[PDB]
């Protein structure tokens, strides 16, 4: 489950978001930025995107090419340009809280569900990601 501390934004921004990526192309990155998720888990996540470009550009999708969404609901949005992204799949002798990646860089367009922001969200961002719809 999300955890309650965290809005649906935050919590996407937290696991999915990665403005700060100088050793993205390590292949220790994904062991590195998976920690702080974890540690809001009781098992390692098993697989975890992060998309490298600037805040405001992830935001930014929110308002480019809307898209039916998986569940066939709420608004999602492809990116109008591909992106850089990291793919991070837990390895088989992952056992909590020892949890190693497999890092896979890469670029794709992003299809993110958004919605307004909540209460505790800022006010600076309105209308916001909130999951990766692929």
């Amino acid at each position: 489950m999300r955890p309650p501390q965290f809005t649906r934004a935050q919590w996407f921004a937290i696991q999915h978001i990665d403005s700060d990526s100088s050793p993205s192309s390590s292949s220790r990155y994904c062991t590195i930025a998976m920690r702080a998720i974890n540690n809001y888990r009781w098992r390692c996540k098993p697989v975890n995107t992060f998309v490298h470009e600037p805040l405001v550009d992830v935001q930014n999708v929110c308002f480019q090419e809307k898209v039916t969404c998986k569940n066939g609901q709420g608004n999602c949005y492809r990116s109008r340009f591909r992106m850089h992204i990291t793919d991070c799949r837990l390895t088989n002798g992952s056992r909590y809280p020892n949890c190693r990646y497999r890092t896979r860089p890469g670029r794709r367009h992003i299809i993110v569900a958004c919605e307004n922001r909540d209460p505790r969200d800022s006010p600076r961002y309105p209308y916001v990601p909130v999951h990766f719809d692929a």
